[PDB]
């Protein structure tokens, strides 16, 4: 099926899900001075006090963090958002090398990695009827950068070690999700689609300005990841990132001045 090799990586995606050719694909390459102040964006409310993180599980392409989603827990709203989205999971794409990793870009620079919160809208009840409507998802993504540690992501490097390989996952009960943010909830916003098959284009996309900071070891940590199930070669899970795709007729909003 799919993943990131030359192989059956990005480039191939088109053949079993043909819409990776379509006209809101994700991610773009986010041109700072192409992108408008839109004055008329409402407030973003992130509203993760009540998170309930289940597990953490190695999926042979990243790792997911998966939440309780069967109520208004941890939801986001406001911004570019009608509506409430509820958290479903985060996940993140990363590089071999700090050079690259993120799957949007800003005026063409990569950084290391790209945090993803996804949501889905609760006007459709669960998320695979959300993902059949064009306003269904909401992700909040967040680039990282390599300098000082981001505490609030140890307790996810810790955990990786015991879920090294394609299928393994954990417990991860008790993970607070607000400590991945960075402090400027600035953004910019545009309609797009999941970066993974199926590639569905259900997403607004929620970007923010400001990057985290992870230190070189918490990175390094995810690097030692495997792609491969247990027991099979090891395959480094590395640039496990999309690139950038035809912004094609589409207007990308900034929240700030
Ligand atoms: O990477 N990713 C995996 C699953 C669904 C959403 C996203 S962002
Ligand atoms: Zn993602």
């Amino acid at each position: 099926h799919w993943g990131y090799g030359k192989h059956n990586g990005p480039e191939h995606w088109h053949k079993d899900f043909p819409i990776a050719k379509g006209e809101r694909q994700s991610p773009v390459d986010i041109d700072t001075h192409t992108a408008k102040y839109d004055p008329s964006l409402k407030p973003l409310s992130v509203s993760y006090d009540q998170a309930t993180s289940l597990r953490i599980l190695n999926n042979g392409h990243a790792f997911n963090v998966e939440f309780d989603d069967s109520q208004d827990k941890a939801v986001l709203k406001g911004g570019p958002l009608d509506g409430t989205y509820r958290l479903i999971q985060f996940d993140f794409h990363w590089g071999s090398l700090d050079g690259q990793g993120s799957e949007h870009t800003v005026d063409k620079k990569k950084y290391a990695a790209e945090l993803h919160l996804v949501h889905w809208n609760t006007k459709y009840g669960d998320f695979g009827k959300a993902v059949q409507q064009p306003d269904g998802l909401a992700v909040l993504g967040i680039f990282l950068k390599v300098g000082s540690a981001k505490p609030g992501l140890q307790k996810v490097v810790d955990v990786l070690d015991s879920i090294k390989t394609k299928g393994k996952s954990a417990d991860f009960t008790n993970f607070d999700p607000r400590g991945l943010l960075p402090e400027s909830l600035d953004y910019w916003t545009y309609p797009g689609s999941l970066t993974t098959p199926p590639l569905l284009e259900c997403v607004t996309w929620i970007v923010l300005k400001e990057p985290i900071s992870v230190s070189s070891e918490q990175v390094l940590k995810f690097r030692k990841l495997n792609f491969n199930g247990e027991g099979e070669p090891e395959e480094l899970m590395v640039d496990n990132w999309r690139p950038a795709q035809p912004l094609k007729n589409r207007q990308i909003k900034a929240s700030f001045k």
